[PDB]
C-alpha cells in the first residue's frame, strides 16, 4: 500500500507500466518513476496483509517527450 502517487504511464512503445510517480521535470516533460509495480495484493489474496514495505529496484526516469499517455488516479496537489 501507500508511497506515492499511482498513476499508468504508457511508454513511446505503447507499453502500459502502472507505479507510483515520484517527481516530474515540467521543463522536459520528463518523468521520474520510482518502485513503478502493481498495487494490491500480492501471489495471495493477502492471507497477510501487507504493510508499505518495499524498495526501489524497477526505477526508471523517461524522456517525457516519449510517453504515449500519462493516465493519473489520485491528484497531489488540487492547486498548482
Amino acid at each position: 500500500p501507500y508511497i506515492g502517487s499511482k498513476i499508468s504511464l504508457i511508454s513511446k512503445a505503447e507499453i502500459r507500466y502502472e507505479g507510483i510517480l515520484y517527481t516530474i521535470d515540467t521543463e522536459n516533460s520528463t518523468v521520474a518513476l520510482a518502485k513503478v509495480r502493481s498495487f494490491g495484493t500480492e501471489d495471495r489474496p493477502t492471507d497477510r496483509p501487507i504493510a508499505p514495505r518495499d524498495e526501489t529496484f524497477e526505477y526508471i526516469i523517461f524522456r517525457g517527450s516519449d510517453i504515449k499517455d500519462l493516465t493519473v488516479c489520485e491528484p497531489p496537489k488540487p492547486i498548482m
